[PDB]
């Protein structure tokens, strides 16, 4: 019998790890998708629960042995509705789904029929590809192949919903299921009148919190529990939790639907197997945190640190989609300032500052990135505060004034051309981004980090 | 700053998980999905890789900072075919489905239309509902809601895979894909008989090597990549890594189909996100031990130990479905014995033998499954060997008579009746459970476990 | 061997059509969609053409002893084009689709798949109920069953098709076809416009001229032809040929596709069997007919008497929706009257006069149509000139007097209970409606009645 | 205005009509789906009910009004109901289908969802294009494009339905309706084996009496309505009424279906617009016919006349598909004669006999047609008898030795080839086509021929 470490078993990963967790540390992390998780979650997602098959529901399931994974389940499940302040009587949770897009998933595959009509926030003005996407040429999303979605559309003037084009378009279009959340969204979402537009036209509705569950969770932003059917989310995030996904329902019949039974069926038998019990450990673990008021602190400086880092941004000139933000999250309208975020979040990687480049509205060039999409959650965990996400946005600036001064001696017109240009061994600013990823390291090293 | 471990951060978590680890330490673990993961595979898993985004492929992503993934996602891309013993011009993979069900899921939505024809094996035949499932009532797997699935059967009389009949029905029905592969088939299959039925009507084939994986990777038993076009896995069971999946695919073009480009596309953007790279992590690591001598002899010895278990249980006078095994697994036909897989599975939960009811062919009541499912690979993880495999058969029998006797001596005629008499603190039988419990027990609790 | 003739054969049928020669006698037929055939017509229609099967196309048919069925067809093709002064080598045609809804069916079955979306004319704003049409709670048009409609809307004050609203409305929907053409619309149609929009989500146009088809032949309605991919019409209403219908196409690729073989194919063998010969011999001598002098003195005459009449209502304080007319119909709001079309319909028809309740803009429900369709093709073709539709003007407004003084009567406000008011025998108002009646008959009875 | 008769007002239709009745005339009309209709017939479709407007779209439905009453249209579905021998209570029908194809459709529409599941007849074995055709490339019939379709099979051995392969399969398939009734079968069907497998699934069943319905009235071959939910028919074939369809249905709930809500509103406003009130008047005449004890010898004789056929081709040693008939068509297999029904249909058709050639079970390919089929419904009406189509084997024969004869003169394998060689004119064999059409016209000249 052999059972060795990861550094005796395999070298190689070993090794990969470690330098992943050296990156982790000294770098920025502003992918707004992005976050800490615990020492704890890891420790609950590393163990044993992931050997055993679980299929079906606590008290309910297939395969027997199963007497402690449904006291983790079902502790998984109240500890969701009262992360929420959710009454459990009012509203159901399940803990099953996979990730963000399963849980999407299940849900339209519980509530609708194939190829019925689906509206949600467009790609390119915030949108995630799992509410739907469609090019001129190809359904790109899994949703817009098996439903027939509708994008609604930021006013691409303001960047904010246009709630009134909404009403209409719904009117005309018919949909079964309005979604409301966004991946990009910078702004609060008005859930009274997706609710007045969904009874307009007797559609299911549904809030996808990935990007604000733990905003939402500690009284930060507007509940969508008070107005929508069905919730979604990402468990990673805003949460802060091991990667995996919820679907919270109500449990009262909604347009004649048992939602509980028909999302229950829908994650399995319908397209899920087994759980994966591990992941749902690390559940647990996260929402037991979710409740406790260093949490809620924790949110409250995410948007903070947030607002410190747009005000400092614009200061330095740059213009915000929406003009500023209500959440953990800032877009940034590169145009103006002369590039795009294609070249930008190169340069700015190079330097140790992780983010996104992100579609602006008004885009011409779907392939060409007006923007980037900056976030606070991961560095707010590492205990940064608002003087520090002023400094982040003056590395940010010096950043984009390199990129700014690479795409000038790039001859090349195209994207490609900068990426060779900045990846080759003569590139000659080598010495300016390696300058400013000293500061950059020298700013993410004083703060811990948490994991095992 | 606060990250504390789990067992300070969440006693109740770290209660169950412990209680679950000394539950699987001490149990007869017998079912066919279930193995017991390395300590290495847990470490990659319970690892700061869950932190990353990394949305597309390996140098083409949508987020930066993915140096470290990318090396990770190649590096198990490239072990994932060697283990198969595959060319990587003839042969490509993707590592980042969640599971065996979105793995196939994916695969349906690269090559097929909505509403495109499906044949997988029946259900109640040893078939995975993720391959399609309808009751008269109802479209129960994903797969029947949007694809047209039609099984095809065993021969009720031999338990063996009727493939004349599938040849006809193929004829008539035209499916675009078949699936080959099976969660409870005891035999190998015939991939040869496969291709020249998929070739008569031009069918896309797959082999679904879930439960067989690693007796593949080990030549144990035959090679369905030398005759199917794609081969889709869970990455756990057989193969013994962590809860996930892959895909594996031509890279020739079949049917005038460009199958790595469509089978990556339909992972991402079509389905998931972000992948789990932990996950992947972990499955570099089960992918390296797949291919050393010391997984070939576990394979070798999870063949023998089910033989063993076979033929002592024949001893007994059980009859198995299709006669025997050439795997891991056995399917004991309980009706002759004068009892069902769901009264017998219940009694040997109680006893720490745990397997699963499976349905028998002739089962008339689809509802009342007339089997058990039995598997060796977790035992055989531990280091159990042909004597002891035979005790296991003994003490499974105990447990039968013991099912028996009860079933014999419950008044209620419907399994729910069984339950609770069973559970009853007056249960007459409970001496004879707990005497059976001890010796099982003291079998188990003589061989490690593996894991953190 | 016996062949009596019909009055010998069966009296009753004979009977019956003899009491219909009377009602199309007496009657003043403003019914928009209806007209009179030709003695011509009815004598090939009523032919020994009607014995043949010759599934097919002309010189490729799957039956033998079709030489003449195929000079016939080949005959009945030229003059479609002919009358529509169409280059051969530029459009085709498809004479064999038995009425307007089955050929608008081929087409959308010719150049979609199944749920692709469709744009078309709102039903309740004088749409064409197979453009699509659904409820609330169901899909009603097989066209909305089959494939995604949602239709496009007039500006309610202008009753003008709103081509901004269609612009933006196709921009987020995006059909792959824009159905143009209306049942009660009252103005020419923006053939430009529907090119722009098309163009710019790359949709195919198509223009459903039915009620329309004669104006467009006779010139004096704008020509289609020149902007759109598809024409499909009725043969029955405007062109004065039997039922049945046609199908135009342009003959070189649109968006890559040979309409000519798309649309054959799905006539025959997609959605039909056998041409009926008889209708097609009968539409040849229509579309003879449609070429010369007097069917464009005809066509002109039409229009002439819409805006008599139209002119006539207006000095009768009615109000008619887009203020006017440029066609064969007006469309007369009857809400600022104080009454709907239900009601005024009932009693026009007791009174000798035929016409069409119908939706208008701005109304609340379907179920209580505000105004009346009324059409001069009919009365045109017996001979009637302006000075006679000032006269029907004159009727109808005496009709809807009686109408108003009928409702003053009901108890109810349902309309059945108005129906079975007017109906029961002794009727306190059946005095006027038999002298209103008395005016209509004068008026009809001094023309003649084409025909055998 | 002018009212000209069709020789003054289009003497190029009026020559071409003079040229198709002498055609009629001096013909054997062999093909087994055509027919003579009447002159009383005729003249109800060639009057002025092709003006009479019943009903038309939107329709009263939209405007939630009454079921319209008609004379016509009731007289017709009385008669309907009476010339199958139903009761109104039990059974209703609906005369308005434009034809026996989209009243197919229309019962799919009723009953079906897109893409359910239908089985019929395979196409090759006889069946209909509108029971579903899909070919390895493509979806031939608007049935397999918009519904999911799979056939039933003849065993090839025998000529009959697989009613055994039919059961096995249903249970596999589960289609929502099973379909019988075929375009060239020449037995009668089991209708109570049809019912045993419908109920075995669920499945609705239908008959489809186009080509049989005359005999069904007669009682000369089994009653479909003992059995089945639903029949469709064509009005044109057996019944020899006009160019039509109808569509009866139980009253009573079938699957919990109100059948006659279904269909109506599938018909209109579903798939058609208002109905063909000059056909329908044609039907009526019609109908009133298949009651009278003429028809009833008629339908007998057109049974003895096909028996004399096939017992005289037998004696000129051709095989018969099935080895005879019990209905009005005969399959000749002649393959053993060593020729395909292309080449022999052409020489039979310049020798003015006209039928079509067929496949049989067991050609290789449908490109190569290995049969004809032969009716003698048409020939019966003019008043042949036994003797006479004893007489029409011969002069079959006679062509089938031309056919050879021309076949070994053609240099190489393509039909076209034989065409050009066949078509050419100094064609050697002209003389013995020449002296067999003389054979022909001499027989078929000696008989009246119905009709204006």
């Amino acid at each position: 019998f052999l059972d060795y470490g990861l550094s005796e078993a395999d070298p190689d990963v070993h090794a990969i790890i470690n330098k992943e967790k050296d990156r982790q540390f000294r770098s920025l992390e502003l992918i707004a998708s992005e976050n800490f998780t615990s020492k704890a979650v890891m420790e609950a997602v590393g163990s044993c629960l992931t050997n055993k098959y679980s299929e079906g529901l606590p008290g309910k399931r297939y395969y027997g042995g199963n007497e402690h994974i449904d006291e983790l389940e079902i502790l998984c499940q109240q500890r969701a509705l009262a992360a929420f302040h959710l009454d459990g009587d009012k509203w159901g949770v399940n803990v099953q789904p996979l990730s963000g897009s399963p849980a999407n998933f299940a849900v339209y595959t519980a509530i609708l029929k194939p190829h019925d009509r689906i509206m949600g926030l467009d790609l390119p003005h915030g949108g995630h590809l799992s509410h739907g996407f469609m090019t001129a040429k190809r359904r790109v999303s899994g949703t817009s192949i098996y439903f027939e979605s509708m994008p609604y559309r930021l006013d691409e003037s303001t960047g904010v919903i246009d709630y009134d084009m909404l009403e209409k378009t719904a009117a005309l279009f018919r949909p079964k299921l309005i979604i409301a959340g966004a991946s990009a969204y910078p702004r609060d979402i008005d859930y009274a009148r997706f609710r007045k537009i969904a009874d307009s036209v007797g559609a299911f509705l549904m809030m996808d919190m990935a990007h604000v569950s733990g905003l939402i969770a500690a009284s930060v932003l507007a509940d969508p529990f008070e107005f929508v059917d069905i919730v979604t989310t990402t468990t990673h995030k805003s949460l802060r939790g091991p990667r995996g996904g919820m679907i919270f329902f109500k449990k009262d019949a909604v347009h004649g639907v048992d939602l509980e039974s028909a999302i229950n069926n829908a994650v399995f038998p319908g397209l899920q197997g087994g759980p994966h019990n591990h992941t749902i450990g690390g559940l647990a673990v996260c929402l037991k945190y979710a409740q406790s008021p260093d949490f809620k602190n924790y949110q409250n400086q995410v948007v903070a640190n947030c607002r410190a880092l747009a005000n400092r941004l614009v200061e330095h000139e740059y213009k915000l989609v929406s003009g500023g933000s209500d959440n953990h999250l800032v877009l940034v309208d590169l145009r103006p300032s002369g590039i795009d975020g294609a070249r930008v979040e190169k340069i700015l990687d190079m330097a140790s500052i992780t983010l996104n480049k992100n579609s602006v509205p008004g885009d011409k060039s779907a392939l060409v990135p007006g923007g980037i999409r900056i976030g606070s959650p991961a560095m707010t965990t590492r205990g940064l505060g608002e003087k520090e996400f002023e400094l982040i946005a003056d590395l940010i600036h010096e950043g984009v004034r390199i990129s700014l001064e690479a795409k000038s001696l790039v001859s090349g017109t195209k994207v490609q051309d900068f990426l060779n240009f900045v990846l080759a061994p003569e590139f000659p600013l080598g010495d300016k981004v390696s300058n400013l990823r000293r500061k950059v390291e020298a700013l993410a090293t004083q703060y811990p980090i948490p994991g095992v």
